[PDB]
């Protein structure tokens, strides 16, 4: 079924789930804090969910791939080998900034938000600022109690406003990741694609304080106690069955204007593409001289690749449905249907203006913005910039503090400093400075405009940004120790810095904190015209008999529909794959070096007794309508009665462009069967423990 | 069904032709001077068919493209425009050397060709020279009716010999073609691919004189008038019909020995793959540069591109059903075999001995015959070449002349001379000859052992090379003209000459004389070791119950089976593509720019009568598992009755590696729909005098 349904629209999906197959009342789903419901959880960016009482969590490989590469040697690659924890001291911290959001509460304040917007007036600085301190105090309210982290989110252009409380456990530890050629089996190049053969899992323990609260890692911490967690299906999975997930998504744009839409595909996701997959080269061919840079950017590469080979499958979506024409057709659908009501339509009508003029005025600078964006985000500037940022809100009393910078993210800020250590190596470093500064010298003088950096490059020219980059090679914030000791300085001792990298961030930041208050007086002038305009959209696509439910903004989402393929002319994919197929696409080279247990297994027909003899083999991945986007893998996939059937990790090639524009014909999840994750524990990387713990053996 | 049955097996099959749905009697398909047989024509590595009783010959756009290219300019290009004759007299010559073989009569000559052999006695040389003398003896014969060319074929290395009587058509002419974009829809990417959306179909016209005899191209030459011709279905073909193709598949390797496979997927492949891939970039740079390279070179790249493609999914095809183990465990279970036969194992265990000795004379010399080879067949050398050549063989009786060098062959001669004039730049030639000598030069000193280029290049980089092209850029031999007169001079011009083409020619003739004794001596060693063995493989096979029928040899087979798709993990092809599925493929880019008309119809599902309401559109291509291969490109695919329901023109991936090692769950044909083909000629590029001239208008 279309539609990232939020828990608040369970009346309206009741019957549908219940046609589709659910067993459940819908009734028991509403319980977000209860059975099943409580045991899903948000990693930040993924989803997972408690599967014992002993605080076992299980998400996606891909999920618990930074933690894996945060663990990960040249000697002891984790990535390739996989990793199994036969005891609890054996599990390993997934690291610092590694979370566990466990749902509290959620509560209404959309009266609230929108009377502290109001009280601002015609004023749009004032406008950002209400908003900012409304969020900021509505979660330090509901973060008095130790252990709890807050979120406002934003849904449906601001038309609702909910605050979402969660116990935030803060020691995470990896328990059991199958090897990489069973966890991304079949890599970039089976990336988005359907059939599937990955077995996409992998399992954390949540931790707390021996005093029951969250903690950061500590030899004393004990595993948390949950107080619901899912079980392994014991029906086995097949074509036409109900299958749902609850998960946390991150963004959708089907909202969004048409002229968004036209600069995403006309310039963001070709440009990104493009600049992706040159980096994605350095790192392979840097990875090639030195195994400690492939494994210290292995995290940064995964990410790159996804977002790169995505891009390309949205623009190829694009054109498959004229995602162009769609958008087009529908603006002008939404404005002729506002004329028509007259005087009430033309509020909305006037936001749309509004919107329209705010759609511009980047052609001259958005490869700059790209490039210099992306030079102070390398990790010894973007670490300076970071640093010398916190030195100065410190300064301030803490609730006007820019957040990220309060005294509730100082752990995060000071986590992301310690798992830097994991993930650079200046050599890498200087490659990734060379390749952004070569795209700005490269741009047209009227566009290569960044006073500070044309002081420091002193040309335009290959030797202009050797000079730089050697310059900034004499950064001392390769070391963890200096990072830490900055971590706690004052904004005069970064200002009396001789330190190239802490310069440079001295010197960019007053155009930084410029560009920023620029940023804050766009999002308050949208702050009036996107919910009206928004409303409208929604108003009109129900007169239409569309389904309407808010863009993704990472909150929780209930998503249903069916075991089912798809097709296209001359080809209809089924429902399943199976272990058959994992060793057909054997070549004994990365991606597709399956472990030479599973390779023995399968010729064998070692089942384990998890045949489906409806397939006549194990499943290993299955697709079904669901309708997810990034920030759902890792979700759990519930049967008709609540029971884990497989996790949410992809979509089909077709999937990726309904981010946009929503394709239910080819629109596919792709899950991994809980019967492939207990087969693979059993036949190819034995987790015997962890078989026990799940009740499976 | 498995099998390229010869037309002396119809008695085997008979039974099953019935049993998948043949309505016609299987007698009817003995008389193959008769109807529906006699309507099937060989065009010398292609099939096609009779389908008026004016001499209006089908076959596919890829068979035609030689003759489109010959009639393209830069300015005027029928490849990408396509072709419609409106009147007999707008139909454009197929060149000089385009053909259309109908069959006369065939007669098995197995004792006398065996008797010629075992004359000649124990002399390797003597024994080739011997069969040699018995070719061209029966060849001579049967050709001294002036309409007529024959050929003696050796079917099952040796075991059967059978001479083929053909009337030989001289004037074949271009009729129509669909535009390129139709044609070729998918060009290289969807090439051995299914899903596939390709019309790939055109038609020639056979004429001959006044007299009724074949003639070479003349002005008042009139329309050829067949005794038999297909006529298109009137049944729609559907899903589990009974579908056949008789044709002329030219060589499968099914019956060679483990090592000679062995050799062809280590060495053969990889590498031929490797450089044509390396080759066509350069074609594809020069013609981007250049639009007269683009079309002069069109029929090299659509050949060379063919092959490549073709190679990687045979080594693909290997892997995917171990051909190598398949080959080892046949062999190893043909001589165990042997070994329980007594007396009558020991002359074809004594053969396989024989025969195993004869292999492996060339992991030292492979490169370099390759590259070598590939220097001298580049189009001013290999014009030189040739012409040297016949002037040598002039001067010997008719009788002794090598084969290609007689009199019978000098018109064949002489049109490729002329067809040189549109497939010929110097500036490419000399990138081609470049290329290959580059390859030459980078060997290894042991390994670059060829005197005269050692000598002509004085030297072993890419500054010898360029030294030698430039050299090799004074010769005459790219003029038309140049080339006509050196084809009548003799010997002593020929020696005389100072054009560099002709001296290279001179210099090499020597070694290349004894390089070609050399194999002559191989095929003598092998001419009575090769039938006993492979009759022992083929009792053997017989004694297992496997199909046993000769390896393709370029003369007639028939083949059958339904139309079917197939499958692998997670996806099932299903057995036709329709028009949406064109559509669906659009891009505006080459090869996925199909034309404005076909979009505008489909968009408007203006079908033409043509629907198959079971698929709910016009059907495009459809697939079978039929056993066909290179050579039957073009041959017509026959329904129950006999009827016209599509053209072979392709396999699937995963066919291609049945040339050596058959594969029934993964070996299908894919077809052009008879629909398809009258579909596009009524509603895209209009064909209105062809459609009343088939009787569908
Ligand atoms: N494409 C995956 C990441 C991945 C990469 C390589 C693998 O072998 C496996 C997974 C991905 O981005 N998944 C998303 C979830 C998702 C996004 C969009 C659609 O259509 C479906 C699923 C994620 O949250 O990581
Ligand atoms: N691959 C085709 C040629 C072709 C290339 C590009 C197109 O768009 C269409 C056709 C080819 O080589 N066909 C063969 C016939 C054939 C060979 C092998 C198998 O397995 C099936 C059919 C030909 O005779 O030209």
């Amino acid at each position: 079924a279309e539609g990232m349904w939020v828990p608040q629209q369970l009346p309206e999906i009741a019957g549908p789930l219940q046609k589709a197959g659910l067993k459940l009342s819908p009734e028991q789903l509403a319980n977000l804090t209860g059975d099943p419901m409580g045991a899903v959880v948000a990693l930040g960016g993924c989803t997972a969910s408690f599967v014992s009482p002993q605080g076992l969590v299980v998400t996606n490989h891909h999920c618990a791939y930074g933690a894996i590469q945060l663990n990960s040697t040249a000697q002891k690659n984790l990535i390739k080998d996989g990793f199994n924890a036969p005891t609890l001291k054996d599990e390993l911290s997934a690291g610092p900034n590694a979370r566990v959001f466990v749902l509290d509460q959620i509560t209404d304040v959309t009266a609230q938000a929108k009377a502290a917007i109001a009280g601002a007036g015609n004023d749009p600085l004032a406008r950002s600022r209400a908003l900012d301190a409304f969020d900021k105090a509505q979660v330090a309210a509901c973060e008095a109690d130790a252990g709890f982290r807050c979120r406002l989110y934003s849904f449906s252009g601001g038309n609702t406003y909910r605050l979402f409380r969660n116990m935030e456990i803060k020691d995470v530890r990896l328990v059991y990741a199958p090897p990489g050629s069973v966890g991304k089996f079949g890599g970039d190049v089976d990336n988005w694609m359907w059939p599937r053969h990955t077995g996409d899992f992998s399992f954390y323990r949540a931790y707390v304080g021996k005093d029951g609260k969250p903690a950061a890692f500590a030899a004393d911490n004990v595993p948390y106690q949950p107080k619901h967690f899912l079980k392994f299906a014991d029906q086995p999975l097949g074509a036409d069955d109900f299958v749902m997930v609850a998960g946390y998504p991150g963004r959708t744009n089907r909202y969004a204007l048409a002229g968004e839409f036209n600069e995403t595909a006309s310039f963001t996701y070709p440009t990104i593409a493009k600049h992706y997959n040159a980096v994605l080269k350095m790192i392979a061919d840097a990875g090639k001289a030195d195994a400690d840079v492939k494994v210290k950017y292995a995290a940064t590469a995964a990410s790159m690749n996804n977002v790169a080979k995505n891009y390309l499958g949205q623009l190829e979506g694009f054109k498959r449905i004229d995602a162009a024409g769609q958008k087009q057709a529908e603006e002008a659908a939404v404005l002729a249907w506002l004329k028509k009501q007259g005087a009430a339509g033309k509020p909305a009508l006037a936001a749309h203006a509004q919107l329209l003029k705010h759609l511009d005025t980047s052609k001259s600078t958005r490869e700059r913005d790209l490039f210099v964006g992306q030079f102070n985000n390398t990790s010894a500037v973007g670490a300076a910039i970071t640093l010398y940022r916190l030195s100065i809100e410190r300064s301030k009393p803490d609730a006007e503090r820019e957040a990220g910078y309060q005294e509730r993210d100082l752990t995060t800020i000071e986590g992301g400093l310690k798992q830097m250590d994991r993930r650079y190596v200046a050599k890498m470093d200087q490659q990734l400075q060379t390749y952004w500064l070569d795209q700005y010298v490269a741009l047209p003088a009227a566009q290569r405009d960044n006073e500070v950096l044309n002081k420091w490059l002193a040309g335009s020219d290959a030797a202009a940004v050797k000079s730089l980059v050697n310059k900034l090679g004499g950064t001392e914030l390769g070391s963890l120790d200096t990072r830490l000791k900055w971590f706690k300085a004052d904004r005069a001792a970064f200002e009396a810095s001789n330190d190239p990298a802490i310069q440079y961030a001295v010197a960019v930041m007053p155009a930084l904190l410029k560009q920023e208050e620029q940023k804050k007086i766009r999002e308050g002038e949208s702050l009036t015209a996107r919910p009206l305009y928004l409303q409208a959209v929604a108003d009109y696509k129900k007169s239409q008999g569309e389904f309407v439910y808010p863009d993704a903004n990472l909150s929780l989402r209930i998503t249903f529909g069916n075991v089912m393929g798809y097709g296209k002319d001359g080809v209809k994919y089924t429902p399943f794959t199976t272990l058959e197929g994992v060793a057909a696409k054997e070549t004994g080279e990365d991606p597709f070096d399956s472990p030479k247990a599973l390779l023995d297994a399968v010729k064998a027909k070692r089942y384990g007794g998890l045949e489906d003899k409806r397939l006549g083999s194990v499943p290993v991945n299955f697709l079904s309508n669901l309708d997810i986007t990034g920030g759902n893998s890792g979700s759990p996939v519930l049967d008709a009665n609540g029971k884990l059937v497989g996790l949410a990790f992809d979509g089909n090639w077709e999937s990726v462009s309904s981010n946009w524009v929503f394709d239910p014909v080819m629109t596919r999840m792709i899950a991994v069967d809980s019967r492939y994750m207990q087969w693979i524990m059993q036949e190819v990387a034995p987790a015997p423990q962890l078989l026990k713990e799940l009740n499976l053996a």
